[PDB]
């Protein structure tokens, strides 16, 4: 079976058959799309499959399909897992690996880079202390001084899901949130529970509005550790805008480098818990989301009184004018300090082309409408008339509980 | 599976119980989402009758009655003996209230309960339906200040014998293509202006040339009608800060009246059945000016306002839209016609589904139709999970006549 996506805006007709690949479950049924939705120990048994696969994929992605080289690798995939109950990958296949999680990842608008990815293996790394000198060199590596490059650290995989490497950050790179008596939030929402871990894990905070929180690293299923980021490896742009000269006296600043550090990583049914990842902003992540989200730091309020707009009545549009000063601010200040960063109508016309390509060269993209549509001006950008399909292809990334909820501490 | 949705920038969780009624399929699967797909017998009869009945009753609590039973009775040797059945007013009235209800993909669905319904089955003929339609028309205008209405045609019978309005709304401008390739007016309309010429009309061939309606009974070829222009409420569009802005001779129209879809109330379908309520300012001010496909006036306002248009990274568009829209309402505002922002009426949304989750255990909702087209996350809808399913009765798509008819 086939199935058609049409783009509105240019009658463009695509063809999948990429979906018929898809073994994983949407959270949909027939009678219920959860598609809004924000979140719909392996043993043996499920293991060798899964490992056959992938291997499989990786053969064919190299024309290698049913070479002796393919033959000898399932065999010794096998003989492994049935011996010592798991198996290794090599550092082919994981680079292999990772490049296609990246590829299947629905919600990343980002995916035109995918096969450009940096992939260092962390995989002979056994201490918080040896995961801060990866991470370190991940950080330095792909801040490149403001002319960013993609790029992957992989951590030991799972074995009995009682040794788990974690970063217990939620990007390498985010800023403390504290939350004062008064019920005010200092510094950012978002990382007020995060915050008071380090706090109590002993991290002396500075108590600003942007401090760079410490890593928190767990190894081997040990209890995590701290760690301060050298202030040297940590780029950051101070906001300014190119007309309104008061903007830069409200303060703001954000990080050049966004780096997802608790997902998790499935290849070939083989999990890495530890696997932080980078690229570079969309500038709408930091002006629309970052500033302006009501749970984040809400800016719209001190923009808009600065900038004397009628915020009386809605109907003005004084939060949208704001928003659109803040987002130019964004992008200006990133691009004057040289540090990479794609405004959202470059970044959604890559994808396009990206996924047309894809759907040529692959049977189709798998993409999630309600992530890809940047959070402002969506129709104005071309992916808002573009139909998708949405499914999981593997390798992928996938959530998991923070570690915080399931660690067991050795105290 | 009984569900929870959440709201991500308050922790509001509602659980849904009212999905566990869904009848229709969505178009997903356990493997596939469509989310943002735009379009994903006597025997069959009776069943559709009862499950309507059914709620009906159970609505005005006389659920299990003898009044209920005997009307059960009633419209089963009615299918039994006609093969179709009549809707008594009340059910219909109480049917075209719920398809809105149940209309997933409307925001403005707070104001279900106030809908006036125009009971137009004993209509005949297309000049009767221009009639009607031209009650509804004023009606719903009601000098600026509009008001909710739908007028329901006679139901489908053997299906050669539809009412259709063929206009996909009551009001809407032309479209013609240019001897230069360009297009003159509304692109999306090109086809349909196609088709009102070469079935008669003059085209004035203006850049808002209110089109004829093009109205079709019992399966006759369809007619043209000219709405009464002092019916026609038109805005003229300013902005309250760049005296430029009305020379780019912008106008819209107040009244937008849905008028292609087909209704469903207890299996019996209603091919002609015409809605309308009031704009929400982007409809117009993103869609219909900026989209791309549309107006597409872009440049010609961001080059009025001297804006850096040489990288997309100024976000002159971004810039230029705001602006668009701030006109949009303000005109609309000044001239007294009923519009709403997208902050008002998304803030509207989540406490109707609030108020349904409550009352009903639920609220069918699309988050890829409900958050506006520009600045959704600043919306509180964006932040707001949904889940989309189908109820009945309800509004469905369906085929453009003209693919249909045989002439
Ligand atoms: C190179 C520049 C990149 C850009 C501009 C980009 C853009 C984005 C954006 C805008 C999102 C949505 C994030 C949000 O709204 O919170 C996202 C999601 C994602 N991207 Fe990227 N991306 C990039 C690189 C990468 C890389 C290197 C990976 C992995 C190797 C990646 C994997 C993902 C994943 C897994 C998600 C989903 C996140 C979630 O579910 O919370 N992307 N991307
Ligand atoms: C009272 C003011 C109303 C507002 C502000 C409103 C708002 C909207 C909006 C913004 C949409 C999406 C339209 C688009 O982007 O093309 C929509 C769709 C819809 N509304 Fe409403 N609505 C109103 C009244 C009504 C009424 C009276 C009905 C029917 C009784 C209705 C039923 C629908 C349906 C079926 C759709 C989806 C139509 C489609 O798929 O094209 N709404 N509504
Ligand atoms: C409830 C809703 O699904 C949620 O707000 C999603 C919507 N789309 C998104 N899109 C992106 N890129 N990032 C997000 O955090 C979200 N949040
Ligand atoms: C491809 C996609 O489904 C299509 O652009 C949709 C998206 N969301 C929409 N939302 C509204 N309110 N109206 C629309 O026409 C659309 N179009
Ligand atoms: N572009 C990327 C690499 S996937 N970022 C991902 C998430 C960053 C988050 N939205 C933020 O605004 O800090
Ligand atoms: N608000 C309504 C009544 S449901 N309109 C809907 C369809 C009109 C279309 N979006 C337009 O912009 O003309
Ligand atoms: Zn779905």
């Amino acid at each position: 079976r086939f199935l058609k996506v049409k783009n509105w805006e240019t009658d463009v007709v695509l063809t999948d058959t990429l979906h018929l690949k898809s073994t994983l479950e949407t959270g949909c049924t027939e009678h219920i799309c959860m598609g809004s939705i924000m979140l719909p120990v392996r043993t043996k048994d499920q293991l060798f499959p899964l490992a056959k696969e992938f291997l499989d994929q990786y053969y064919s992605s190299i024309k290698r399909f049913g070479s002796k080289a393919h033959m000898d690798r399932l065999e010794e995939v096998n003989k492994e897992i049935e011996s010592t109950s798991t198996y290794q990958l090599k550092d082919t296949e994981l680079i292999y690996g990772a490049k296609h999680a990246w590829r299947n990842a629905s919600r990343c608008v980002g995916r035109i880079q995918w096969s450009k990815l940096q992939v260092f293996d962390a995989r002979d790394c056994t201490t918080a202390h040896g995961m801060f000198n990866y991470i370190c060199n991940h950080v330095k590596y792909a801040t490149n001084k403001g002319n960013l490059r993609s790029a992957i650290t992989i951590f030991p995989q799972r074995t009995d899901g009682k040794h788990d490497f974690r970063v217990w950050n939620s990007q390498l790179i985010r800023y403390a949130g504290y939350k004062q008596p008064d019920g005010s939030t200092l510094g950012d929402p978002a990382n007020v529970q995060f915050t008071e871990i380090c706090i109590q894990q002993g991290w002396k905070a500075p108590r600003g509005r942007f401090d760079v929180l410490p890593l928190l690293l767990q190894a081997n299923g040990n209890d995590p550790e701290l760690f301060q980021i050298p202030p040297e490896l940590v780029l950051e742009v101070p906001i300014r805008h190119p007309k309104f000269d008061w903007f830069k006296d409200l303060g703001l600043k954000w990080y050049g480098l966004p780096a997802v550090s608790n997902m998790l990583l499935e290849i070939g049914g083989l999990e890495f818990s530890a696997c932080p990842f980078s690229g570079w902003y969309m500038g709408t992540e930091i002006g629309v989301r970052d500033y302006c989200d009501n749970s984040r730091y809400n800016i719209l309020e001190e923009v808009a009184k600065k900038m004397d707009l009628d915020m009386r009545k809605t109907s003005s549009l004084w939060k949208d004018q704001a928003l659109v000063e803040i987002n130019i601010a964004v992008l200006y200040s990133f691009q004057s300090d040289k540090v990479t960063i794609v405004d959202h109508h470059s970044a959604t016309e890559s994808f396009i082309k990206h996924m047309e390509n894809e759907y040529r060269c692959r049977g189709g993209c798998p993409a999630d409408w309600v992530w890809i549509v940047p959070p402002m001006s969506g129709s104005i950008t071309p992916v808002f008339h573009q139909e998708m399909l949405n499914y999981r292809l593997t390798p992928s990334f996938e959530y998991q509980p923070d570690p915080w909820n399931t660690h067991v501490w050795k105290g």
